[PDB]
């Protein structure tokens, strides 16, 4: 009994590949260019819509299809490590930052739960356009969350700070030259990584915000998203272009 995003698969007509099916480009009525990922209960997809969250456009549930918009630049993890992470610096990073808030502080009040928040899991478009997407790795994992289950929009800020690493170090896996076993104990002993290099002191503050023992006491998704939009104005007005960020 199909609702009404259902399509024909005969609908659908270029690989991208990889990942536990596939993500192909294709077209949708001979008409739209969309994304294509070769379970199911994408039904969370259905009921989100912001534009910081990647779209659902259809799915064939006969042989499966999951189609969306289509985002040119790929993944944000492999955009930082490619050709195009040389040339970011902090204001564009800092603003992939913000939409990133944005999308989040969304699924925030939508009183949802990401759970795999990680550079990996953003899609990329033209223009700098970042989408929160792919709906666990303990490097990205809060402890409370890791250890024992208690995943919460809490846990989800944890990833951010994370993901601030990510961005500031054009994509190096966190906690460099830690293995999992290292990273949980050294988090459990109150470890948290260092501000990396050229990265203001201001900007790690607010990955330690994030990286709180209680989860109550990190900040909402509202707070970062604005916090990060007025960057420049209100927190770093001095802020000096350097050699990699
Ligand atoms: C970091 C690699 C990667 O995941 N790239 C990527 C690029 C484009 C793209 N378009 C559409 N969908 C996905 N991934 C995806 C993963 C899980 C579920 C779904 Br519906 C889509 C990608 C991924």
């Amino acid at each position: 009994a199909k609702d009404a995003w259902e399509i024909p698969r005969e609908s659908l007509r270029v690989k991208l590949g990889q990942g536990c099916g596939e993500v192909w480009m294709g077209t949708w009525n001979g008409t739209t260019r969309v994304a294509i990922k070769t379970f199911l209960q994408a039904q969370v997809m259905k009921k989100l819509r912001h534009e910081k969250l990647v779209q659902l456009y259809a799915v064939v549930s006969e042989p499966i299809y999951i189609v969306t918009e289509y985002m040119s630049k790929g993944c944000l993890l492999d955009f930082l490590k490619g050709e195009m992470g040389k040339y970011l610096r902090l204001p564009q990073l800092v603003d992939m930052a913000a939409q990133i808030a944005s999308g989040m502080a969304y699924v925030e009040r939508m009183n949802y739960v990401h759970r795999d928040l990680r550079a990996a899991n953003i899609l990329v478009g033209e223009n700098l356009v970042c989408k929160v997407a792919d709906f666990f790795p303990i490097k990205w994992t809060a402890p409370e969350a890791a250890l024992y289950g208690r995943f919460t929009i809490k846990s989800d800020v944890w990833s951010f700070g994370i993901l601030l690493t990510e961005l500031t170090t054009k994509g190096r896996v966190p906690y460099p030259g830690m293995v999992n076993r290292e990273v949980l104990d050294q988090v459990e002993r109150g470890y948290r990584m260092p501000c990396p290099p050229e990265c203001p002191e201001s900007l790690h503050d607010l990955m330690c915000q994030c990286w709180r023992k209680d989860p109550e006491e990190r900040p909402t998704f509202e707070y970062l998203q604005a916090f990060l939009e007025d960057y420049f104005t209100s927190t770093e007005p001095q802020y000096q272009p350097g050699e990699n960020l």
